[PDB]
């Protein structure tokens, strides 16, 4: 878009949030974190509830490449007999 902005622009861009499900309620959080960062630089790890037994959380990496791997693996990373499922989360648009 044209250049018509003066000030400190926000940082709500490049948000390829990732959704992870099929997580074992036995594993310890302290463990999950490591698994995340291990892939790349997780900007933030938000919580989510898909109304399912297994635990669900949303991963937000800084770079796209880093995120690609995380999912590329987690998407099917078997953990405690629980095939972790990962899917690219859609961005927030000003439309239905």
């Amino acid at each position: 878009g044209s250049s018509g902005s003066s000030g400190s622009v926000p940082k709500r861009q490049r948000i390829r949030k990732l959704q992870i499900r099929n997580i074992p309620p036995h594993l310890q959080w302290e463990v999950l974190d490591s698994l995340l960062v291990q892939y790349g630089v997780v900007e933030s790890c938000e919580q989510v509830n898909t109304d399912s037994e297994t635990a669900v959380v949303n991963v937000t990496y800084s770079s796209k490449d880093q995120a690609r791997q995380a999912l590329d693996k987690l998407n099917g990373f078997q953990l405690e007999n629980f095939t972790l499922k990962v899917a690219y989360i859609p961005d927030e648009m000003a439309a239905q």
